[PDB]
C-alpha cells in the first residue's frame, strides 16, 4: 500500500532541510510520489529517483487569475512529475460554470503531458457542484481528482455538510462516479489519513485495487501504512 | 479611524457577489483599500473610486519559486494599486538570509513602483528572525510590513511562542525598530483586530497618528472599526 502514497509535506513552515529529510525518506519507503510547495522543486529534485516528484500549483486557494495560473503550471512542468492544482474555488461557489472550465482546460493544458490531479476541496463542495466540476475535470484532460488540500477550514466545511477528513464514502461516490461515466481519471485522496487501517479503507472503498495508477493517497504520516 | 483600514474578503470560498458586495461596502466605508485574491481583481476594479485596490501575492504561503513570485507580481502590478505579497516564509525559517534576500529584492521589484507590503507572518516567527527579516524587507524597498496572513495555524504559532491575533506589543516592537534603524517602512497590522479599541490600541502603540501611508488595519470586520 505504500506505493500509493504520495508522501506530503506542505506545510509553509516547512525548512529546507525538513524538505530535504522528507525526499529521501520517500525514495527509501518506495512511495508513488513526493508533493512539495514549489520553492524546493530544485532542492529535491537530485534526491528522487524512482519516486516521483510532486508539486502543487495555486496552492491552497486555487484563488490566482487563470492566466497565472496556465504560466505557474507551464513553468512548474519543467521540473515536476506531477502537478496538483487546485480548482477555482471560489467561481465553483459562484456556480461560474463557464469560467471554471475556460479555467481547468487552459491551466491542465498548460502541464504539457505531465499528470495533472485536480484539487477539488471536497470539504467546500454541495453536489450539484461537484458533479459537474468532475466533469469538467475529465474534459480537460486531467490525470487525477485530488479530494482536498489538507487545509480546508472545518466551520465553512461544515455548513456546506462535510466533514474536513477523508472518507471512504466519499472516496467511493467519486471512484463510482468515474467508473459510471467511462473516465480515464484516477482518484486521490488526502486529509486525515495518518493510519494504515483508515488507508486500507479507502482502497477498498475505491474498489480499484491497488494501482498507483489509478489511486494514491496523500499524507504527511507514510512510515504509518506500511 | 477608518481610513487607516484595509478590508479584506480573502476566504478561497468567496463568491463574486461576495467580492463585488465588499468592494460597495468598501467604497461606502472610505477604507484605505480592499484587499480580494487576484481572481477578483478584474471585476472589482471598476466599483473601487477613492479607495485603492490591494491584492495578495503568492497567499497564504509564500512558498513559490522566486521566478514565479515575480511573474506574479508584474503581472498583478498592471491592475491592483498595492500588492500584499508573502515573505518566504519556509526560506525565513531555515535561516537561508541569501536567498530570502535575493528572493524579496526581486519580487518587490516587481511590482514597478506599486504599494508593496511584505507579509511576515509574525506568528510563525522568533526573534531570531523578525528582525533580519524586516531588514531585508527595508532594503528591498517595500511600503509596508504586514504582520500576518490572516491564516497562521495556531498549533505552530503557539509552538513558536506567539499569539495568533495582532497585538499592540507586536505593532509597537515592529515600529520601534524600523524607527531605530531608520527605514522608511510602514506598519499594517493584521488579524484578530475585532474592536474599536483593539484597534486604537494598535494605532496608540505604534505611535504614528492616523497616517494610512505608514499605518494600516487589516480586518474582515471594518464596520467595528466605524
Ligand atoms: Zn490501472
Ligand atoms: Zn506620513
Amino acid at each position: 500500500m505504500i506505493h500509493l502514497v504520495d508522501y506530503a509535506l506542505l506545510k509553509p513552515y516547512l525548512t529546507v532541510d525538513e524538505a530535504v529529510a522528507g525526499a529521501r525518506k520517500a525514495e527509501e519507503l518506495g512511495v508513488a510520489a513526493y508533493c512539495v510547495n514549489p520553492i524546493y522543486a530544485p532542492v529535491v529534485r537530485p534526491l528522487l529517483r524512482k519516486v516521483k516528484l510532486c508539486v502543487v500549483a495555486d496552492f491552497p486557494f486555487g484563488a490566482l487569475p487563470t492566466a497565472s495560473r496556465i504560466a505557474l503550471v507551464s513553468r512548474l512542468a519543467e521540473v515536476a512529475d506531477e502537478i496538483d492544482v487546485v480548482a477555482p474555488i471560489g467561481l465553483v461557489k459562484s456556480r461560474r460554470w463557464a469560467e471554471v472550465r475556460r479555467d481547468l482546460i487552459s491551466v491542465v493544458g498548460a502541464a504539457g503531458g505531465r499528470v495533472v490531479k485536480v484539487i477539488t476541496e471536497e470539504p467546500y463542495l454541495r453536489d450539484e457542484e461537484r458533479y459537474t466540476l468532475y466533469d469538467i475535470i475529465a474534459e480537460a484532460g486531467a490525470h487525477f481528482i485530488k479530494s482536498s488540500t489538507g487545509f480546508a477550514e472545518e466551520a465553512y466545511a461544515a455548513r456546506q455538510g462535510n466533514p474536513v477528513h477523508s472518507t471512504p464514502e466519499r472516496a467511493a461516490a467519486i471512484a463510482r462516479y468515474i467508473k459510471e461515466k467511462g473516465y480515464r481519471l484516477g482518484v486521490k485522496m488526502a486529509g486525515g489519513i495518518r493510519t494504515r487501517e483508515q488507508a486500507k479503507a479507502i482502497v477498498d472503498a475505491i474498489g480499484w485495487g491497488e494501482d498507483p495508477a489509478r489511486v494514491r493517497l496523500g499524507t504527511s504520516t507514510p512510515e504509518a501504512l506500511l
